[PDB]
């Protein structure tokens, strides 16, 4: 465990072996989860790049927020992807949260507070339990097979994962920097592994 | 009746189907009216969609309040439709008001609390009694016969018709989430019943 | 005499029978005068459009404020006509406010709140003393002869005529809504007749 | 003398007879100058017009502010012009202020209190003593020989000019209209003289 | 020694001779450093210049930061050299930051407080200890071989280098113009040497 509040990764040159291993205390698979994180780069105008990837022993793409070149940020659960639509993309540090339920299939996005429109996606599915998660890189296997076109340069941090559906004022709460209490993924309990060139600095991000 | 304060209907996929049937206790057809709801979609660049449809067993676009690609919003009484143009939309929860008198035809529309032209619509034509309120589909007969092109995909609450016209000072009370008071739909004590893939979760907005 | 605070004129159908003749008790040929009002349109970018006309038994464009298409604000006065230009129009309530003197033929233009630049015009000229004021109609006759492409269609209130040349603070002084007393044409002691399809609602703007 | 506060001069029509002249109690040649004045036109997007014009018996444009059409404002000293650009202009009154300094050639000239960058001119030269000032015309001789094109339309005051370089937090109290103190031409000791088709109103700018 | 505070160099014709150099109490090559400093010019849409150099006796662009035409902020060190991309310029004194780490390479990049991308540059390089500082003028000599198209026009000042890493809340406070200490370079004992037309006047920021 390590408390890692106020600082932040750092992926500062494009390759495939800079990633950082992020473990979870998970035993029951999930009904239900919110993904709360913060990230910085400026490739959001020149190809696409990973932000959070989450594979298990049977699909590589089993929780993976990418962002497509020209279209804009793209949220797939189970390999079944929608898309949600970014008109014009500014060079800042933005701070996106996603929801997602099996009992209904919602998906809630929100960007910099803002949220967007609920959509439907695997209404039923059942995430699995045991997962990899790898910050930076987008893997098409089991921790491994890692991709130069879709790794992520730049900088990454305060990733939050819960294991419910948050409300519109705690995702509030958590826009504002407040105080929270995460039971799947805390920054403040954090258990991670750096492999390659990634280091840590103080987050540039209020 | 049910409290729905806070909540919304959610309708994430475009179907047929999918829609919530409203009761009201009417009982003398209505000389004037005032419609005040929220909603929030992402279709307003894509297609047309219905936001508030009120059919009779005479007509079946008796109100109606529609969205017209490429042009704005549609308020329809009685079959006859005049046009508000929109020249430039954007991607938030927005909140109309529409209100009619059929003393003198005037028809007010709201939008996110600034006014817009009066126009004149059916001076002296008098709305039905009894009817069927219908949300997310609009009817082309008496509470069926829906359309996969003329539905709508989104958020929708805070629905609340009076019996009469409402002040400006009315109106810019009702945007700023203040007490009032509907006679005829309450959001409050609406009496509502669900039929297809509709969902109820808090709201997005404030 | 009628107290029509918080009240305005409603012509909500293009026509060419819809008028409201106001009264003024003047006896003296104005020198000056100060005329400043409120109106609220949409065909801005549609055609043009009469304001305020003023006109005696030998002139029907006496005082006359028009809207020129693609144009911008025509003011007028004794048949001779002066431009304001008008790069971009909003659509929203706006408060114009005109000023004349005849012994320099200053003309000062506000146009909400903010003032334009200075013009001469009928330098020496007297304007007549018996008039006949219409507010939604361009007369081109002594109260006839009205006109369907020049007409206006909106809301209209707030009218103020005063008898000499106002001062910046005392314009700023109207705009803010504060306290005044005109003596030529009051909107709080008009005497206005009405005929035709014009209705009085209460005002939309602040 | 004359206490001109919150009045400006008024240039309604084009022509060539229409200035006012400047008297200055100016004995020694001038070292180093600062001139702040407030000015309000429509022009600046139909021609070229004059601003400030000081000329000798040796020079008619010593110390001149032009307007140059589709580039921007033009300061000269002694012959030698230099640019400052303009990309964009708006229809509103206006704060310029000039300096300029003999031993060294500095030029700053700051627009309503946001200063440009610093460029040298006539370094060591020196600037005549006695002149004449002369407001809404371009001389090019002693105090005549006008200008149909050259001339000014609008409205003109706050003309203040010192013997001396202006400090940034100087510039800042004139451009709040604080107190100060000149002493080679002073708006509130101004000794003027009319000549022409120009009047003296209240100003419009705040 | 002198207290340079609220004052700053003035750079007003291009040339090839106006320069000032900057005399630093260094002993140790440096592992990190950061300079931040304030300078305005309107050559950013005209063609480059240089802002900050630092050459040694074997590179004359050991510590470079430049502005290239049409692409935006150059900073290079030892030779190499990265690109912040700058799609829209405004004529406005600006604050830069720049910060670099031989232990990792990461170079930070600040413009008026706000944080660019972290990027790698010189992973273990060392930089020398004796150089030559020149402000205005790029080097590529020691101290000389001076380059008109390459030099500086314009003010610039509040130029600060430390021998460490600044922290983002410590380059808050240096833009917000709180109190510090450098250590190798001080504005508040600078100890440097005019040569040319370089004349000392008054910030014009704020
Ligand atoms: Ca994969
Ligand atoms: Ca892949
Ligand atoms: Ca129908
Ligand atoms: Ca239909
Ligand atoms: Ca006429
Ligand atoms: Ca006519
Ligand atoms: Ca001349
Ligand atoms: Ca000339
Ligand atoms: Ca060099
Ligand atoms: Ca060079």
């Amino acid at each position: 465990q390590t408390d890692m509040s106020r600082k932040a990764f750092v992926f500062p040159k494009e390759s495939d072996t800079s990633y950082v291993s992020l473990k979870a205390p998970l035993t029951k698979p999930l009904k239900a989860f919110t993904v709360c994180l913060h990230f910085y780069t400026e490739l959001s105008s020149t190809r696409g790049y990973s932000i959070f990837s989450y594979a298990t022993k049977r699909q590589d793409n089993e929780i993976l927020i990418f962002w497509s070149k020209d279209i804009g940020y793209s949220f797939t659960v189970g390999g079944s992807e929608i898309l949600f639509e970014v008109p014009e993309v500014t060079v800042a540090p933005v701070h996106i949260c996603t929801s997602w339920e099996s009992a209904s299939g919602i998906v809630e996005f929100w960007v910099d507070g803002k949220p967007r429109v609920r959509k439907s996606l695997k209404k039923g599915y059942t995430v699995g339990a045991e997962a990899s998660i790898i910050l930076g890189q987008e893997q098409d296997s089991f921790g491994g097979n890692f991709e130069g076109s879709q790794s992520l340069v730049g900088d990454i941090g305060n990733v939050n994962m819960w294991d419910f559906v948050l409300s519109p004022d705690e995702i509030n709460t958590i826009y504002l920097g407040g105080p929270f209490s995460p039971n799947v993924l805390n920054w403040r309990a954090l258990k991670y592994e750096v492999q390659g060139e990634v280091f840590t600095k103080p987050q540039l991000w209020p």
